DNA sequence: CGGCAATACG
DNA sequence: CGTA
DNA sequence: GCCG
């Protein structure tokens, strides 16, 4: 069988449906970029249980008994399965529309609206916003400056030479201060387009101010291109890391997150995703469960109470579900 | 229809 | 609006 | 788009 929360079944990072659910994919971003979340959600989730299957998908039949998989999803499949292409998929893939929506929010500092606004006024390049520039945010600056190498896929190499020197500057920021890798990365992709680290001390309180120390520190070691603060909800920054290269450098995306450890575990659960596995958590424990979770806690809204947790493994048990380990939560 | 995760901070 |  |  196939339970219908993306929570509640393993989801390896590479499956038996690549092509199908990449399909699949293609209409949620379009749907997205058309401000049609509740489709864009639903595209989602037919990919994620394509994801979950434990063999390829064949035959239009074995689509029978499946959830979110309704008359559109189905015939997307059953054209790919009959003619290897899909026509509404690749009509997506060459309209100017899709093609130029998917390059601006790409840009870091642009969203949705931000991009649909831009393509209404006739923009279409990165060279046209270029010169423009004075109408656009500093964050949009920075992420239109760095945008090639932010494009440029982040290896798990790359990604452990950020964490030590990350690790050296909480070192010294704050003795005793751990860092843990998060988000993609801690699911087992061997390259992603961004890195999370998530911050704690074992001595609950004593973490407080300790973003601006590390900022500071990394800052005074040139490594620090784009930084955006966010004070204490946990403390975070969303940073541009300089990250050296064979004779050079490239541009990288470092989110930094700092968490008291009482509520470690659920800063940790929310920031390894992935992201679609994270909504559909919160919609389970919400809705099946009737228990409000986020990336700081669970709360009873029957007792008013929160639940206390030492590990991933506590928070799966209060909400009553089988543990998934990170790289099962890929969907 | 009513919902679709979360919600504070820049 | 954007970041997550 | 799909679910209830
Ligand atoms: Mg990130
Ligand atoms: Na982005």
């Amino acid at each position: 069988w196939m339970p219908a929360y993306a929570c509640q079944r393993p989801t390896p990072l590479t499956h038996h449906n690549t092509g199908l659910s990449e399909a699949l994919e293609i209409l949620a971003e379009a749907a997205g970029f058309e401000g049609s979340e509740g489709r864009l959600l639903t595209f989602c989730r037919a990919a994620s249980v394509l994801k979950a299957l434990p063999s390829p998908v064949t035959t239009l039949s074995q689509l029978q008994g499946l959830p979110h998989f309704g008359e559109h999803s189905s015939r997307v499949v059953q054209e790919l399965l009959e003619h290897g292409v899909c026509e509404e998929v690749e009509r997506v893939r060459r309209s100017e529309r899709y093609q130029t929506m998917k390059l601006f929010t790409q840009i870091f500092g642009v969203g949705v609206k931000t991009a649909d606004r831009w393509y209404r006024e006739g923009l279409r390049t990165l060279d046209d916003l270029r010169e423009q520039p004075q109408k656009l945010t500093q964050q949009q600056k920075a992420g239109l400056q760095h945008h090639q190498d932010l494009s440029t896929p982040v290896l798990r190499s790359d990604v452990d030479a950020l964490q030590q020197v990350v690790e050296e500057a909480v070192g010294q920021a704050l003795p005793g201060a751990t860092v843990t890798l998060t988000g993609g990365f801690r699911r087992g992709k061997l390259q992603g387009h961004d890195v999370d680290f998530l911050i704690t001390h074992p001595k609950e309180g004593q973490e407080a101010g300790l973003l601006p120390r590390v900022m500071c520190r990394l800052q005074d070691q040139g490594l620090i291109l784009y930084h955006q603060h966010q004070h204490s909800a946990f403390e975070r920054s969303f940073c541009i890391f300089r990250l050296p290269q064979p004779g050079s450098w490239k541009a990288v995306r470092v989110d930094l997150v700092v968490a008291p450890v009482s509520q470690f575990p659920f800063a940790l659960l929310g920031w390894t995703g992935s992201k679609l596995f994270q909504r559909e958590l919160r919609r389970f424990s919400r809705k099946e469960k009737g228990l409000w979770l986020n990336s700081h806690g669970l709360f009873d809204p029957e007792q008013k109470t929160f639940f206390q947790a030492a590990s991933e493994e506590d928070i799966f048990r209060h909400l009553g579900l089988e543990y998934l380990p990170p790289e099962q939560r890929n969907a």
